[PDB]
């Protein structure tokens, strides 16, 4: 069974081009990965979930791009156009079906192209296979997007009118509602952007799951949010602003939504059907290299998360997706932790924020042995909120369980 799946970081990358090149590998099963280039390289078939969160301290504007055939094919794109100094993570996120030789990768807009480069925090790119084409009513997959000037109506749903891709019809546009066909284990994520304040809720069968906002004036950003939810048929999914919700963003920063079955229910093996979103309630400030908890479980299948430690314990080895929405009112750097009873930095991701609201988010896809810890861990930048109508949320799943 082929496991394509990598994460990216960036540390001594080559000088020049549109083409951003994440240089240092830190997961590249099946090496489908090109650390020279930049560019992921199709082998197997299917669809694929891409994701980037890129540290800037001015503007930036970013787009995943691919190719087919060697003729290259555009995109949304994604900007934070903050431009005071201070770190800001830039985020955004397709599925993508893929043929074999196709190739994909971020490009940087040439007027709006500044990448931190230094060791005080990290900007990564990662991509894995969700389904192999070759089944497709027994999956579920979509990335929706926004295409309007105009914002959502204050308090209302979200629609998404426009179709990246959609072949199971599970989100839709008509209504802005997502409703499962197949029961088990999805994941949702969003990037929107936004040129003043911004909440989205997540509801679920008519109640609201997480709730992620972001403040600004003028300038552009990118509010992210995402939750793993076990679903039974029938049930709908939605996203909905509250009173702050502005969706205007500059030209090229684009709003999408995906989301797509992991774990279907009564299919092959649930000791494998590995995946956990928690959240974190408690507002005690955090100290340095303290484990941060995230007290409340939405989902834990497989009970390998313990919210009483803020830990994960891979009890199935594997490749594992790991992903973060923290919202903020100040400065925030968390380290993302791998390893057994010592464990060792993998990146940190740092977002800055001065006298406003935030919601900033990293991910990354890490091959763990039967033992290894993973969690996140504090810094002297500590600025983190949990409470309803601003959540932190720390997820993860297994991939290919079967
Ligand atoms: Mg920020």
């Amino acid at each position: 069974q082929p496991r394509p799946a990598f994460s990216a970081i960036r540390r001594n990358p080559p000088m020049g081009g549109n083409v951003v090149i994440f240089d240092t590998v830190i997961t590249n099963q099946e090496e489908p990965y090109q650390n020279h280039s930049g560019r992921f390289v199709c082998t197997v078939p299917g669809y694929y979930y891409f994701t980037f969160q890129v540290l800037s301290q001015w503007e930036i504007c970013l787009s995943i791009v691919s190719s087919s055939r060697g003729q290259v094919r555009r995109s949304l794109g994604f900007c934070d156009t903050t431009n005071k100094g201070l770190f800001q993570v830039v985020s955004g996120g397709m599925v993508l079906q893929l043929q074999q030789g196709d190739q994909v990768w971020v490009e940087k807009d040439p007027k709006k192209g500044h990448i931190y480069q230094g060791s005080e925090a990290d900007s990564v790119f990662s991509g894995f296979l969700i389904f192999p084409s070759a089944k497709q009513k027994f999956q579920s997959v979509f990335t929706v997007t926004r295409q309007t000037h105009q914002p959502p109506a204050p308090n209302s749903l979200i629609r998404f009118n426009a179709v990246l891709t959609n072949p199971q019809g599970d989100y839709d546009t008509s209504t802005g509602k997502f409703t499962c066909k197949v029961p088990g284990l999805y994941y949702f994520v969003y990037h929107a952007s936004h040129t003043a304040n911004l909440c989205v809720l997540l509801y679920r069968s008519g109640v609201k799951v997480v709730t992620f906002c972001g403040h600004t004036s003028k300038t552009n950003q990118v509010n992210s949010g995402g939750v793993l939810l076990r679903l039974q048929v029938g049930e709908e999914v939605w996203l909905a602003v509250n009173d702050y919700y502005d969706m205007v963003g500059i030209q090229g920063s684009d709003s999408v939504f995906s989301g797509f079955l992991l774990f279907p229910d009564g299919s092959a093996k649930a000791t494998q059907k590995i995946a956990f979103s928690a959240t974190r309630t408690i507002n005690v400030p955090l100290r340095r290299d303290q484990t941060i908890r995230f007290d409340h479980v939405i989902t834990n299948m497989n009970n390998n998360y313990e919210p009483r430690s803020g830990k994960f314990t891979c009890k199935v080895p594997g490749l594992y997706y790991f992903t973060y929405h923290a919202s903020s009112r100040g400065n925030l750097c968390v380290n993302l932790m791998r390893g057994r009873e010592r464990a060792q930095k993998v990146v940190t991701f740092c977002d800055y924020a001065y006298n406003t609201f935030q919601v900033t988010t990293g991910g990354m896809v890490l091959k763990l042995e039967q033992g290894e810890n993973v969690f996140l861990q504090a810094t002297d930048k500590n600025s983190l909120l949990g409470m309803e109508g601003a959540n932190s949320i720390f997820s993860g799943f297994l991939l290919f369980p079967d």
